[PDB]
């Protein structure tokens, strides 16, 4: 199969007949996991979904067996240590364990530095960077009030001064206030307030408000009863839920619907669709299995989290009108819109690890996609504009497929197609793995500070509550169940099978079906991603014990370790 644009194909009546058959058999079926994007239906849509699920099953079985072996080992070791009767006992949950299912190990520094405020705040700029926003001096009010004396001891200034200087930031999970909780499961609905401290030039936590029950406000000065430490725990619990259900819409639902629109309008012979098919490897396995293995009643999610299934579906439906917007989710557009990059109303964040690694990856991807588009369309914008199948795709996405905020048609320049395909590659090869893939087990779901559920009521009092936080955290057993669940979202075999971001474009069918310019661009991409992978693998702590300004080694965007596709 040598790929052809429609005008290059002398076999074109049969080509178009094939596309009309796809259009009769590959339909827009109901959205899965809530009110997001359509899912493939009809006989062909069912067969595509089934094909993907069937391929996915093999690595899922192998990996689950690995995770259960590792789990039995770790549980033996927690038994020899006499259980989990302290916070610092939780290290036994990870020490020398999970070598089979999580061979990259837990992110260094997570367990060792788990009380660090700077770690807690910098996680909002790394492990889940999709909630934080800067507070505009005049267009945003303060999310809540904080004791003036407390603020001044903490900051040597005031909230009005920091707010006016554009140095305040907020991560707001208060939408969880009135969620249903499962019996004997609890959670708050925290709003966390952060600031960029002019003294240390560090992005630091300032206050956490639960927004539930007694609706109390916490601060690093609340050292009594381990209150502040617990508040962070509560926030992380909310935040983990956010990051995992956020990623249902972004990347999964968006990529799925954009690609479904392409499958209905472009030939299998089309170079662009073949590229997209590579990026979307196994993608349509995720939401069906989510319905029946993960989010079912009930159900591994329900067995480890604090909310029932209909709250997951509620969150998806509530967030998709925003998080499903295609152009709004381009890397730069999103971080600028939230005021974290190029903000005119506040100082630049000194360290933003997600944006640093992410923007570099986007540039490497874009160099490849620019060469791909140039070779395919012979350096001609008119050839893009005259590609009837490409234009059919864009109109299908903007119309019957219901893609939100897609690129408006017609799409008449190479540059715009480059933006679209670069963003697809970003979604399947990078963003997915910032939020999901190995990120939870290695960082954002690391116990004790990131439990998937709480096990005692959120305190109604600062003074009259227990100083022992073990009642809220999962037990010795439920910790092993949590780490097992999150370990089953890792896929180590992408490394030995070269199914990683580094080899995203090195597909045999793409190398054979495109010309020599394709191969040369692939070679450049593979080399660049290999160098970035070498750098990420080599990250170490500096003299102050800080990697990328953080008390932990963040390797979630190592191109040599993460899939090129939406693997789980
Ligand atoms: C976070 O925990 C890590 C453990 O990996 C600490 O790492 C050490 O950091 C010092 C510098 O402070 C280095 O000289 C050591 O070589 C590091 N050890 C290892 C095994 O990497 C790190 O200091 C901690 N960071 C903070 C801020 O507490
Ligand atoms: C024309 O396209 C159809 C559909 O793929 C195929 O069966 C036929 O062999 C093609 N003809 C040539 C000469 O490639
Ligand atoms: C993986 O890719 C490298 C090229 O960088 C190659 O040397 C190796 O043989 C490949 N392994 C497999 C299984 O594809
Ligand atoms: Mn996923």
């Amino acid at each position: 199969v040598v790929y052809t644009l429609p005008c290059e194909d002398g076999n074109s009546t049969a080509r178009t007949a094939e596309i009309r058959l796809k259009q009769a058999t590959l339909l827009y079926g109901p959205s899965l996991l809530g009110n997001a994007s359509y899912f493939p239906g009809g006989p062909l849509g069912d067969a595509i979904s089934l094909r993907d699920q069937t391929v996915w099953e093999g690595a899922a079985v192998v990996q689950s067996l690995r995770a259960f072996t590792d789990a039995a080992k770790v549980a033996a070791n927690i038994k020899q240590n006499g259980g989990l009767n302290s916070l610092d006992d939780f290290k036994v949950l990870y020490q020398d364990g999970w070598k089979g299912s999580v061979p990259q190990g837990i992110a260094r520094g997570q367990s060792e530095n788990y009380t660090s405020d700077l770690l807690f705040s910098m996680e909002r700029l790394s492990v889940n960077p999709y909630i934080l926003k800067r507070l505009h001096p005049t267009e945003d009010a303060l999310p809540f009030q904080v004791d003036r004396a407390t603020v001044k001891q903490l900051t040597k200034t005031s909230l009005k001064a920091l707010h006016a200087a554009g140095r305040l930031f907020v991560a707001d999970h208060s939408y969880q206030r009135n969620y249903t909780r499962l019996a004997n499961r609890y959670s708050a609905a925290c709003t966390a307030l952060f600031y960029l401290d002019p003294r240390s030039n560090q992005f630091l936590p300032l206050a956490i408000k639960t927004n539930v029950g007694a609706d109390l406000t916490y601060t690093p000065l609340d050292t009594d009863n381990n209150n502040w430490l617990l508040a962070k725990i509560m926030f992380n619990n909310n935040d983990l839920f956010h990051g995992q259900i956020f990623h249902v819409a972004y990347p999964h639902a968006i990529a799925e619907i954009v690609h479904l629109a392409a499958l209905r309008t472009m030939s299998a012979r089309h170079p662009v669709l073949a590229l997209m098919e590579r990026l979307m490897y196994q993608a349509y396995a995720v939401r069906p299995l989510g319905e029946r293995v993960l989010f079912n009643k009930g159900g591994l999610f329900e067995q480890n989290f604090a909310y029932p299934q209909d709250m997951v579906y509620k969150f998806v439906g509530d967030s998709y009108p925003t998080t499903g917007r295609w152009r709004a989710g381009y890397l730069d557009t999103d971080v600028r819109a939230r005021g974290l990059v190029d903000a005119d109303y506040g100082p630049e964040l000194p360290h933003f690890p997600f944006y640093e690694d992410g923007s570099r990856l986007v540039e490497v991807i874009r160099r490849f996609v620019r060469s791909f588009v140039d070779a395919t369309y012979h350096e001609s914008d008119e050839m893009v504009a005259k590609d009837a199948e490409l234009q059919a795709w864009v109109a299908e996405a903007n119309g019957p497929a219901g893609v939100e905020d897609f690129e408006p048609g017609p799409l008449d320049t190479r540059e715009r197609l480059v933006e679209v395909l670069t963003h697809m590659a970003w979604l399947t090869g990078c963003a997915h793995h910032v939020l999901n893939q190995g990120e939870p087990v290695t960082a954002s779901g690391v116990l004790p500070m990131h439990p998937t559920a709480l096990y005692a009521p959120v305190p109604t009092s600062k003074a009259n509550t227990t100083a022992d936080l073990l009642g809220y955290l999962p037990s010795a057993q439920k910790s092993v169940d949590q780490v097992t669940l999150l370990a089953r979202f890792n896929r180590p075999d992408v490394v030995p099978t070269n199914q990683t971001l580094r080899y995203m474009f090195a597909a045999p069918q793409l190398l054979l079906g495109n010309g020599e310019a394709y191969r040369r661009a692939n070679q450049r991409f593979v080399r660049a991603m290999g160098r970035i992978s070498d750098e990420v693998k080599a990250r170490r702590f500096d003299d102050r014990g800080l990697s990328q300004g953080m008390p932990f080694i963040w390797q979630a965007l190592d191109p040599g370790n993460i899939p090129f596709y939406l693997s789980v």
